[PDB]
DNA sequence: ATCAGAATCCCGGTGCCGAGGCCGCTCAATTGGTCGTAGACAGCTCTAGCACCGCTTAAACGCACGTACGCGCTGTCCCCCGCGTTTTAACCG
């Protein structure tokens, strides 16, 4: 959530995905975004 | 709670066949030597086993609640035991 506050203030107009927390939430991230569509995904290690 | 009585322990006596000691007579155990070799010891390599933490999530845990079944109780009936009588096949020689 740090570099998504520096993606934040110190710039807009570039969406993020980030991955967080339980399954539900993520289903509900690339559920809608299934399709491809954003400027940047930030995730990290493990789920990838 | 108690005597009648049937089964059992206890004690004294007796007869016997297996336990225990002896004596030749081996033949395998002990000794003395060799001879090759399995493993004891030192050394080297490097693999998998040890600890630990980060992080996620399927499983465990605590709890509320219902009802399925374990268990106690009762009645029934049937079948296996205790005993007498009779027969036969085990037993012993």
């Amino acid at each position: 959530s740090n570099w998504s506050s520096e993606f934040a203030k110190w710039a807009p107009t570039l969406r993020t995905i980030s991955f967080k927390g339980s399954p539900n939430e993520r289903k509900a991230k690339q559920a809608k975004i299934r399709a491809g569509e954003f400027d940047v995904v930030l995730t990290t290690f493990e789920y990838i």
